[PDB]
């Protein structure tokens, strides 16, 4: 449909350079300014254990899948108005496909 599986090798590099400053993916990995993302897919928003989210991220109550993750990552503040972060989004569709292909596996 919208998301198409791409390169997880490229996705791992995009995670280091675009997400890893604020997030970790390992099971039991620490929160940074943003939550640890282990188990994020197939879970509703605002539910990383031990992380205090904004009301906006909780109230969005989105069930994370690859298509809404790609829409969100384009511009988080446009998808969840009120979310607070020094991140504008991953604008290229190729980048989002590669990152999400990696993220689906890295957060399992
Ligand atoms: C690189 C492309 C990424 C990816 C894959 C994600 N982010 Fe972030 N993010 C940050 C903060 C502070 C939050 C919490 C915001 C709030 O409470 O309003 C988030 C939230 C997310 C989510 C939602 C998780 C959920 O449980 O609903 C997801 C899927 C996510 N991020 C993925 C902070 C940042 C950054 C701060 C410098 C950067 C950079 C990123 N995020 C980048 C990414």
């Amino acid at each position: 449909a919208e998301f198409k599986a791409g390169s997880a090798k490229k996705g791992a590099t995009l995670f280091k350079t675009r997400c890893l400053q604020c997030h970790t993916v390992e099971k039991g990995g620490p929160h940074k300014v943003g939550p640890n993302l282990h188990g994020i897919f197939g879970r509703h928003s605002g539910q990383a254990e031990g992380y205090s989210y904004t009301d906006a991220n909780i109230k969005k109550n989105v069930l994370w899948d690859e298509n809404n993750m790609s829409e969100y990552l384009t511009n988080p503040k446009k998808y969840i108005p009120g979310t607070k972060m020094a991140f504008g989004g991953l604008k290229k569709e190729k980048d989002r496909n590669d990152l999400i292909t990696y993220l689906k596996k890295a957060t399992e």
